[PDB]
């Protein structure tokens, strides 16, 4: 049932509210939480989750080298990214490297429910 996910985010704040949001929906499962890319990695590693919602600049390894490597150990997880940073090369970089969307931190509590959700299902 519940969907699950690992949440990525080296600021606490901004993952504690992602976390909730996801939580509070009623619809989602955090399996996991990490402060950074590796450990976000191996994370999914373990816990094969359907989503992985990760910064795009988390320490050690960024978001869009996580969802290369998710891709290559061809683990069933869809990395959906989100960041501050907006810009055009970085987002299709990322979506090359096989990052399933990418979203912006202005994202509502609704929004970013709704973004997990969609891109357990499909996109």
């Amino acid at each position: 049932e519940k969907v699950r996910v690992v949440v990525g985010d080296d600021h606490p704040l901004f993952r504690e509210g992602v976390v909730r949001a996801l939580s509070l929906s009623g619809s989602v499962n955090v399996v996991g939480e990490a402060d950074d890319g590796a450990a976000a990695l191996e994370l999914i590693k373990a816990h094969l989750p359907d989503v992985a919602l990760l910064d795009y600049r988390m320490p050690g390894m960024d978001g869009a080298q996580v969802a290369a490597a998710v891709r290559s150990y061809e683990l069933p997880t869809r990395v959906l990214l989100i960041s501050a940073h907006d810009e055009p090369a970085i987002v299709y970089q990322a979506l090359q490297q096989g990052a399933a969307g990418f979203l912006l931190k202005d994202s509502t509590r609704t929004e970013i429910v709704k973004a997990v959700l969609d891109c357990a299902k499909g996109r």
